[PDB]
């Protein structure tokens, strides 16, 4: 498992303003929990704790 921003195609974060939305989306994908986290290089995205290894995460690069 890993703590990271969960990703949607192609290498994009799930935009957010509310922590509960991210907790819902993260735990629905098998993570322990999650919250909304600002990142300059990406803005606000959902950050998941204990996300399963097989779930795609944001890595450096361009969202497209």
């Amino acid at each position: 498992v890993r703590d990271a921003y969960i990703a949607k195609p192609h290498n994009c974060v799930y935009e957010c303003a509310r922590n509960e939305y991210c907790n819902d989306l993260c735990t629905k994908n098998g993570a322990k929990s999650g919250y909304c986290q600002w990142v300059g290089k990406y803005g606000n995205g959902c950050w998941c704790i204990e996300l399963p290894d097989n779930v795609p995460i944001r890595v450096p690069g361009k969202c497209h």
